[PDB]
């Protein structure tokens, strides 16, 4: 599904991050974009960061 609309930001490119070893919101943020031009998707875009990095 779409995380970040603003950036085209899609979960599965969130884990895929992930799976490049971003072990924090932040750095995902570094690494795709999401959430960088407004306030609407980051609750979303956090929530899938923390499930992935929960799983692992
Ligand atoms: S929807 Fe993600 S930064 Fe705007």
């Amino acid at each position: 599904m779409y995380v970040c609309l603003c950036q085209g930001v899609t979960d599965n490119q969130i884990r895929d991050a992930i799976y490049e070893g971003c072990c924090s919101y932040e750095e995902v943020r570094e690494a795709t974009g999401v959430g960088t031009q407004c306030g609407k998707c980051a609750s979303l875009a956090y929530q899938v960061v923390r499930e992935t990095l929960n799983d692992l």
